[PDB]
């Protein structure tokens, strides 16, 4: 309950940093790995078992994005990976807490927009990530209540 909420607020903090770094692809990749580790902890606490499996799949997808970013420092595939994460978030919302489920679907929508922006604007993506961080912070607030 409260533990999972604290791990969500930590992810939001890491997303806000990523948005600021978008203006150092190597540093963002490291943060995405941290977010994946936090997602693994949330999955462990839940178990329940279905949502945990889906969160683990999202963690691996973020790891793939991180390895893709490290390769760029040394895009279209990242977009497809983000769309997969969105489809997984919507699946988690379908299982869930109606208010929290709606905030997840909204996060999935914004995640789809970021994927679209990757096809073409870096400033817009940073704003989208900050909106997602706010929505995650909101979900954590409902968990503590």
């Amino acid at each position: 309950l409260e533990e999972i909420a604290q791990l969500l607020e930590e992810i939001a903090k890491l997303l806000k940093k990523i948005a600021w770094l978008l203006k150092l692809l190597e540093e963002i990749a490291q943060l995405l790995e941290e977010i994946a580790k936090l997602l693994k902890k949330i999955a462990w606490l839940l178990k329940l078992e279905e949502i945990a499996q889906l969160l683990e799949e999202i963690a691996k997808l973020l790891k793939k994005i991180a390895w893709l970013l490290k390769k760029i420092a040394q895009l279209e595939e990242i977009a497809q990976l983000l769309e997969e994460i969105a489809k997984l978030l919507k699946k988690i919302a379908w299982l869930l807490l109606e208010e929290i489920a709606k905030l997840l679907k909204k996060i999935a929508w914004l995640l789809k927009k970021i994927a679209q922006l990757l096809g073409g604007l870096l400033e817009e993506i940073a704003q989208l990530l900050e909106e997602i961080a706010k929505l995650l912070k909101k979900i954590a607030w409902l968990l503590k209540k």
